[PDB]
């Protein structure tokens, strides 16, 4: 029950995957020592509203109750933005931003490192970064999904890091999730072959220490068990004839936002 969007869906998901990506090139100058996270998630809720003219996907999504997902540090997800949470040197941040423009989801995030970096938090990073790299290299009509949540999966182990496991990327376009589940680890429940004009994400989840978590009283901040550090990227893709289409691509990414395995 994987949607396959026509020529018209795709274009309507590059325009809100650009516009998704350029929250996290807009909000970047403002991620410094000394910013709460509070001010951060308005400023992007401004952006998208007032200057983008779009909205938020995660306000009100299950309660959810702020614009965007801040997590820093042994936070693994859903970070709640808060006026008294201020960033500092050598933290490590994801910014989680979805938004909806003209019926369709973008959806993306990734790693800023605050002020002085510390070089196990740049290690995890760079390495999270390069497993999302890696399995986006894989992506073409005909590959199955299981083979590359493996992949994923053996290069973050091999650096000594875990993937959690709770957490998944997803089919996206007229709703926030959609079929299918893309995992970033190996399961024998993982059977979907690629066709062109899917489009999904892929976002994994990265621990320093044990791939174990935990949710905090507040009912949302998904925390390490081992309070390790916790890092993810995610891009938004579509699925191409030969390749695929990176829809959420920034100015700071190092990969080529149309990857072809054709000769
Ligand atoms: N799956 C996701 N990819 N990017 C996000 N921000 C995602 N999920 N966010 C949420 C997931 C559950 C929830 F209740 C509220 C928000
Ligand atoms: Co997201
Ligand atoms: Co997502
Ligand atoms: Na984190």
């Amino acid at each position: 029950a994987i949607s396959i969007k026509t020529p018209e869906d795709i274009e309507k998901m590059r325009v809100a995957g650009r516009l998704a990506a350029e929250v996290l090139e807009m909000i970047e100058p403002y991620v410094k020592p000394g910013v709460s996270t509070g001010e951060l998630d308005r400023i992007c809720n401004d952006y998208i509203v007032n200057e983008q003219h779009a909205v938020s996907a995660c306000l009100g999504y299950h309660g959810y109750p702020k614009s965007v997902c801040i997590s820093i540090n042994e936070v693994v997800c859903h970070g709640i933005p808060d006026d008294a949470k201020l960033l500092k040197d050598g933290d490590i941040v994801n910014i989680d931003v979805t938004v909806i423009k003209d019926g369709f989801h973008g959806d993306t995030s990734k790693m800023f490192i605050v002020g002085k970096p510390t070089i196990m938090g740049e290690r995890l990073c760079r390495i999270t970064q390069e497993s999302l790299y890696l399995a986006l290299r894989m992506v073409k009509p005909g590959i199955n999904l299981r083979e590359i949540g493996a992949a994923i999966q053996k290069f973050v182990e091999a650096e000594g890091f875990s993937v959690v496991r709770e957490y998944c990327g997803h089919g996206i376009g007229r709703g926030f999730h959609e079929e299918p589940q893309v995992l970033h680890y190996d399961s024998r429940e993982t059977n979907v072959v690629l066709k062109p004009g899917m489009t999904f994400t892929i976002e994994p989840m990265v621990n320093a220490g044990k791939k174990e978590i935990r949710t905090m009283k507040d009912g949302w901040t998904v925390k390490t068990k081992d309070r390790s550090l916790s890092a993810q990227y995610e891009h938004t893709i579509v699925v191409t004839d030969n390749g695929c289409e990176i829809l959420t691509l920034r100015k700071d990414d190092t990969i080529p936002a149309i990857i072809s395995h054709d000769e």
